[PDB]
């Protein structure tokens, strides 16, 4: 009978697990705050189009990481038997109980804001609605089987099972990111930036997975104060700074991607 | 371990809210119908877009009306430390139960009836998609971290932290609605209708933040069965004669609409 | 107190009701690959809005059947006083529990597959963005309403009253399907081929609620085991064969819904 403020208490106590979440919720904030009066100027509304998608990313953030902070989104799971992470405690303060600390909100809020980015770049490099279409849908896709992954408690196979299928979703993204897309900018005459987000944006997902079958999720090498910064970590690149280059340009060159 | 057919039997047994629930199960059954039956004489498209967006709302009124009065999507949750309705409890049937009643239905379901109303409201006044995209997306952020305010018990401040966080989701729905569509309206010839509706919004929607303040949620100085009421009420005119009115229009001005 | 383990092993040990579950995890998998192989020559993009629509209900499927073989999208209720299944033990685990085993994942991931299978009719049937909108919204409300049934303990008559919404949501759809892009096709050059899918489509679904008033959710005259595999014997021709007949025309006809 683990209650949601004993959650919160215990992200506290634990400064590595505490800093990692609440630091977030502040560079979000502040972000948004800056791509507001950054895209004061824009008039085009394909090109406001492409900023309120862009700064819909650290808003979905915040929301994300207080949810986590709060306890709302975290849970103890027990994991099943040949788990490595199979057979932990944890306690929530003076009691101990059996099972992990399952932070599910980041991956139920990431089917949320990774359509955003998704939208962004597909806009920047004149995709067409079906390229978008498939994208999205198979990057929403990604994102659930990873949170049903972890929310499996019954067999040890299946949650890898699950592990499989997101990433067959992700190759998906992938492709269309690297491929299509990169072929699209061309066209729309926004393949200098295109490039770049682009190189960053698959790097910085690419670690996503890595951090999850590292983290007490999968082998549970990785503390899960460790894993947490590895995403607030990455989250800060893949999203914020993400977020200011791609404004950045769009601000200076509003008649390319106009229309 | 309070059951579903504990908070339905409570539902029942109090007057005020039984009849809170249940009238509105009966007047958005009744707005569908009426709404069918008033638009089946429609023939152009776009027109026929703004009538189904329109009659979805009471559509999705009346499950989450039914949602709630059969317990489904109410919950009773004990508040944090130092709530005003902290060491409240409410008693099923013969046995007293520690916490307040929450309705987390009407939350939750919002995020699909408001974005219906915005997207009927948007292109009666002839709005583009950017600005649809903006008032839409805002609008369910707004209702989720509403609801995310509504189940977080671990701490009295990151409740009305998620509070703020929607207020701030709402006022950009509010800026859309009281400046950019209101020029767009006269653009597109409805000024007049929208005019009507775009305040009845406003005033209507600015009352939800209020009851939900006052209520065993926020300060706790209303009871569940009246803020169940206000809710009920505002519904009733943010909702059905709200599409009353935008229906009505529409059927009598079909070739404005149109294009 | 009922484990999802507890869950996963009463599947494992029920040789119907596991079959039933781990038979569509194997057979939408291969159905995914013989469809993504079957569509590598088209290039129009509207031919290929179609083809990745149809894909995704395969797509939604694996991960559905997942969440049901795994325990994670099942649950153990108790029916409310006047159902004829309540006072039902399920006797799961070791102990005997009460209630019955509901399989709400089915009904949660429709409302993510059956909108897929009818944007790619629709765009076969050329429909306008209007049809497409009604038909998908009131598709969704159909499933969600479905889910709210089965999940609906408090009360029986709630529970039927759920089940009503949903069938006035069906017939929405159906009217779209038989009346609204039968016509459509006709213009869309498409009129053989959607009239065929539309008739497979529309016998199927009709299986639905059928199965769901037979079954435990219902009347109770069908055992858990016996309702999931008429579900998934539905699924594997509403679903698999069905996208398997839409696209073996799509890749022959690519040019007929070339469009824009
Ligand atoms: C629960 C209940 C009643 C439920 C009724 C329902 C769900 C009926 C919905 C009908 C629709 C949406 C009709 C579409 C028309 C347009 C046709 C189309 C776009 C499909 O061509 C139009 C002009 C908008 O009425 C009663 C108690
Ligand atoms: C779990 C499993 C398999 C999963 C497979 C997946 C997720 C692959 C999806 C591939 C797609 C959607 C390819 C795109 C093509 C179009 C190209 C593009 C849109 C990217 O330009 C087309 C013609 C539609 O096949 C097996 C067991
Ligand atoms: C703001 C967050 C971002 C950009 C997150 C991206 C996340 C992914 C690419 C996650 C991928 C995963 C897999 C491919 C396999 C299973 C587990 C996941 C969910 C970690
Ligand atoms: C049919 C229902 C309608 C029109 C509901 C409207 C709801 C709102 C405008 C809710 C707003 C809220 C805030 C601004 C602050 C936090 C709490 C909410 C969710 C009550
Ligand atoms: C892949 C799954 C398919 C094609 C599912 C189709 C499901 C339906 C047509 C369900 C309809 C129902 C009703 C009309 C009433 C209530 C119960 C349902 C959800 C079984």
């Amino acid at each position: 009978e683990v209650t949601q403020r004993e959650l919160f208490e215990f992200v506290l106590n634990d400064p590595l697990l505490a800093s990692s979440l609440y630091i977030n919720i502040a560079l979000a904030g502040l972000s948004i705050l800056l791509f507001v009066f950054m895209t004061r100027g824009l008039d085009d509304p394909r090109a406001k189009l492409i900023a309120v998608s862009t700064i819909l990313v650290p808003v979905v953030s915040i929301a994300s990481y207080t949810g986590l902070a709060s306890g709302l989104t975290i849970s103890v799971l027990e994991m099943p038997a040949g788990h490595f992470a199979e057979g932990s405690s944890v306690m929530l303060g003076g009691e101990e109980v059996d099972g992990v600390v399952t932070m599910w909100g980041r991956y139920l809020t990431w089917a949320l804001s990774t359509p955003m980015i998704l939208l962004a770049l597909g806009l920047l490099a004149g995709s067409n609605a079906t390229k978008l279409f498939t994208a999205i849908t198979f990057d929403i896709a990604m994102c659930v089987t990873g949170l049903a992954a972890a929310l499996t408690t019954s067999s040890h196979l299946m949650r890898w099972f699950w592990y499989a299928i997101s990433c067959a979703c992700f190759i998906v993204v992938l492709y269309i990111l690297l491929v299509e897309w990169a072929q699209d900018a061309k066209a729309a005459g926004t393949a200098d930036i295109f490039s770049t987000l682009k190189l960053l944006t698959v790097v910085m997902w690419l670690g996503y997975p890595i951090v999850w079958a590292l983290g007490v999720e999968g082998v549970a090498v990785l503390p899960v104060g460790y894993t947490s910064w590895a995403y607030s970590a990455l989250d800060i690149v893949a999203k914020y700074i993400f977020a200011f280059l791609l404004l950045n340009y769009l601000t200076s060159n509003e008649g390319v991607v106009s229309g």
